[PDB]
């Protein structure tokens, strides 16, 4: 809970734990304020119950994305570093932090798709998009791919189709326009023809997913593809002769990935909100304490400037910091739900022929303010139902509001 | 009996309408034009059954927040008192009767909640929310305490959560803005932990309701209450010796509770518009005709400014019309029932540590933004319901 | 088909289609290039289902206002035509072809309401509505009525209800303000309230509908009627000597009838964009093109300033231009089916005395917002439902396509 006279933090399992219980470890040695890490099962599920009752951590590590939903219901304290710390991290990660003009959290690290490329096959990877078609029937003499890459979910098409001039949201103050949607641009419709062209002149296959895509570039049936660093340790396994780097432009512009980071947040039950804020601003987000638990589990590139120039030395981390600083912060607001169902549906569609380029990315429009102010009205029915569970005496699973009448008048009078 | 000639008027059982048929067989004296007044059975109901379709009163008595369903409706017609007659009564009661831009009625009775003290237990009330916690550990000595009110309706509890900057909806024009709600700012959020913390620091109990609040004061066991005009014909039986003053300040900030209006509509079918606004400008907005009422049934503060003087020499009065002052104008708006259902979640979960203040109240501002929903999802199944049982049957 | 080298029309089968396709021949002389004209039943519902895949025709005739749709679905290709082009047609009509901001359509032919007079019965036709009450009592004492019209159909009240001032969504930049709608202001007010003064006073009968109000018009039994360019060829065969003029004035202003044009839209997903845009602009949007067209079938009034003023000879063509002119174009956007359905009730309550003038309106205004933002959500949860008929499918691939 509060934890009055500590700190307990929580920080999902993959990540360096054990190397933030050693930056406790010295906090607890300067002040004599014991520091406990756990990481418990779905702790982003978790958060949500025990924040609401005023109980759970002290502070919380988790993607920024997943914080706007915390924020919007007062989990999190507002925080105040003063402007000379503000300038010890990288200005472009504090506006993964920002939800309606606050700020709600210290941004750790920074994560973005790359193109990662087998220097056996290319000895140098493509600086263009364009270039690709002629890359491929280049290999396919050779009975190998040019590209594979997952397909089927957005994340990873969104930073071609971002490119030239697409975006989720429109972004010029901390402040998210939500009626500002940028799926249907003719950037957007540029890139999702592109791509659309690639699968139907047999350089790619519809059907890729993940694992096919990882499958091939680990056996080194292909030359390039496009992901994270989550996806390093199996390529090292591989041993593949591997790269990692800047993304293809399209049309002059540079990709726009979109940007994930890891963020720590304080829950505004704490009463430990000034220990936080020391241990955070003088203890973590320092070269000695980032080192520390970076060495137990790798951050990939960090928010924090000094240490960050000191990781560029891999030319894996300083080509995914390049990737992010080019790329489109995650949006932190609900309506993004809307988006991810909207855009899947709109490229599926789009690539397997069943709808066209401009009516694929259309539909998503309407799909995008349709289905998310359904989200709203979800709560609506969701909220009147939960007062009346407090009132009387899984269980919410209900929801009615089935009555959508379709008025279809004959206009016929000939 | 479109009337036609005549004035019918409606009006609340509860009223002076007998004081005000008084001031209608004056105005019967002067002109030759009969005014009749009835108190049907849920006037406020049969109102827009019957306005609908041209028919009932000229005019129509009730609290100015129904009035906004009703000018929604276009069943009141606008009204044009010229500026010497606004000058005649309080500023902010014209601002009650404002539905987007139009004024739509005639403010006649101002009512807001008020501290009312036990003088036999309390020599002065405190002046300060902050000082009650001590004042109540002084009076557990005695097996008294300090306050007891109803903590179950929002309307009670309000004053002490808008007190440091909390409100509905954004007024400033005669409009109101209704995605500016202020449920979930700074003044909420320190109102209501402050509202908590008296329950957990056990100076209050969680199920304190209106009945507990009112018997516990009227057997002297506690010795503040905050309530309204309603309640004081109660406590005169119980016989204390009681005080009606200005509600306590909160971080320096007078309490604001939610101001009700007794408005007067003209039906904009009736044909007597002329005569309605004469009858209502000149014959009871004045000292004689708000007397001739108020000798039937008291009217509590009144909006014109002369005949509040008079009745300001009550202590009780006089603590009304300051409160009401202070206060906030209840908004006439229908995004209104959604404000009332979520914040009285919000304050019941704040309150049983079911939720915290800060997510109680951000949950609060969802819940009343998204009950709009109701209003076009509701009101266009009903809308096309009505179609339906016309054009298939 | 596909559509590549050629072109393929489609436009519907009560049109000079014949006349189109001489269009066609002439075009086919010039270039080599072989245009098809074809009239599919239903095709403004054929063409959203066969344009989202791709396929239809390289171009498209339709009322301006089922283009909204097309082009917000993205059916339509963004279309170019020159300051000196577009000085040919009336600049009022582009208006009726703009699809927030971008150009989706060439004009062709214009529609509006008018009002029709038994030149026998009427010698000159009032150009006031607030005349026909006396009118009236002075035709009943010969056994006949002043005025007889749909009553029913909020398309034919319309014109005096926005008469002055009502409006259906303000217009100001190629673009709908879908929050400023205006079917509660004073001028609807007072139209509204002047057509239940009507029928009330008996001038009018409320359950006259257009059968009964043609039938009337045609029998001689009504001295004036108002209705548009395609009920002429009924009243010719009723041998009613009859004219057609312009809409009487209300309170000094002008009647503002819905203006319907016929539109030339270019499928988005043709390969032959400039062939078509070079057949509509050079050979179709002629004086000989739409004299081609207007033979087989007559298109009424017309976009194009230098055919129009020669079938402006007819007085009849004369006053639906003058009319439409006067009017109000009908909105393109969807939530015009709110529109028609919250003001066909209103018009239909104030009128059975059901409710009040005030009142019908005021709760129109409240309802017609209140269907628009359902119409967004119900194009959700159907569309919500192609996971149903997709992830369905994607799955009986996958279980069918492995045939257990
Ligand atoms: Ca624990
Ligand atoms: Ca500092
Ligand atoms: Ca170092
Ligand atoms: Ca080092
Ligand atoms: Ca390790
Ligand atoms: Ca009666
Ligand atoms: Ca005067
Ligand atoms: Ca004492
Ligand atoms: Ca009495
Ligand atoms: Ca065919
Ligand atoms: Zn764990
Ligand atoms: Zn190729
Ligand atoms: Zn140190
Ligand atoms: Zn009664
Ligand atoms: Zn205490
Ligand atoms: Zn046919
Ligand atoms: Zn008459």
């Amino acid at each position: 809970k509060i934890e009055e006279g500590k700190l307990v933090i929580w920080i999902n399992g993959d990540k360096g734990y054990n190397g933030l219980a050693e930056v406790g470890k010295k906090f607890e040695k300067d002040t004599g304020i014991k520091v406990t890490v756990e990481h418990p099962d779905k702790l982003e599920e978790k958060f949500p119950q025990v924040a609401a009752t005023g109980d759970g951590p002290d502070i919380i590590f988790w993607a920024h994305d997943r914080f706007g939903g915390y924020a919007q219901s007062g989990l999190l304290a507002e925080i105040t570093p003063d402007k000379a710390f503000q300038d010890k991290l990288y200005p472009f990660t504090w506006d993964a932090v920002r939800y309606n003009g606050k700020l709600i959290a210290y941004p750790i690290a920074v994560e973005a798709l790359s193109l990662i490329y087998n220097k056996d096959l290319l000895p140098n990877p493509p600086k263009t998009w364009e270039e690709i078609p002629a890359l491929d029937k280049e290999l396919k003499a050779k009975g190998k791919s040019a590209l594979m890459f997952n397909l089927q979910e957005p994340y990873f098409t969104w930073p071609l189709i971002a490119a030239d001039g697409g975006y989720a949201f429109k972004y010029e103050n901390g402040k998210y326009d939500i009626k500002d949607v940028g799926v249907d641009n003719a950037g957007a419709k540029a890139g999702l023809t592109f791509l659309v062209d690639l699968i139907k002149n047999k350089h790619m296959n519809a059907d890729t997913d993940y694992s096919i895509a990882e499958a091939a570039f680990n056996k080194g049936e292909t030359a390039m593809t496009i992901n994270g660093p989550w996806a390093w340790s199996n390529i090292d396994t591989s041993k593949v002769n591997y790269g990692v780097t800047v993304l293809p432009t399209f049309k002059g512009q540079p990709s726009k990935p979109f940007v994930g980071v890891l963020s720590a947040g304080i829950n505004a039950a704490s009463p430990n909100k000034e220990l936080a804020k020391e241990f955070l601003e003088n203890y973590l987000l320092t070269d000695e304490g980032l080192e520390a638990v970076n060495k137990d589990k790798p951050l990939g590139a960090v928010a924090l400037k000094s240490y960050e120039e000191e990781l560029a030395k891999d030319p894996r981390i300083a080509a995914t910091m390049e990737n992010a600083q080019k790329g489109e912060i995650m949006p932190n607001i609900p309506q993004m739900s809307a988006f991810w169902y909207a855009v899947r549906t709109a490229v599926i569609n789009a690539a397997s022929g069943r709808q066209t380029v401009d009516a694929a990315l259309a539909a998503a429009q309407t799909n995008a303010a349709a289905m998310a102010t359904l989200e709203k009205l979800m709560k609506a029915f969701e909220s009147l139902k939960s007062f009346q569970q407090q009132q009387q005496q899984q269980q919410q699973q209900q929801q009615p509001p089935p009555p959508p009448p379709p008025p279809p008048p004959p206009q016929l009078p000939q």
